[PDB]
């Protein structure tokens, strides 16, 4: 939220963290897996950019989710979303105490 960092959006031109998912999933912003490659590789570049300080536990957690992004992303296959048309047309053609206390139970 802007409140929260108010130079956000002018540090970080690309907000994008789960909330920024969520609001996409309704709206047919996904071509194929590559697209959400980078965005979790992004995410994670803008974790660590906007928090310099490599001892906070937030990277770690990002990492953690890097971790998890590398285990469970095999499964998504590289598809395109090609319309009926064109594939038609183609185929005619042819045819903060709250995160010091999380912070202390990631060291723990």
């Amino acid at each position: 939220s802007k409140r929260e960092a108010p130079d956000y959006y002018t540090f970080i031109k690309q907000p994008m963290d789960l909330g920024t998912m969520t609001k996409k999933l309704k709206s047919l912003q996904y071509k194929s897996k590559a697209e959400f490659v980078y965005d979790l590789n992004l995410i994670w570049d803008n974790c660590l950019k906007y928090n310099q300080d490599m001892n906070h536990p937030l990277r770690r957690m990002a990492n953690g989710m890097r971790k998890e992004a590398d285990k469970l992303i095999p499964l998504i296959p590289d598809i395109t979303i090609r319309s009926r048309a064109e594939v038609e047309a183609e185929e005619r053609r042819k045819q903060i105490n709250g995160m010091a206390l999380v912070g202390e139970e990631a060291a723990e």
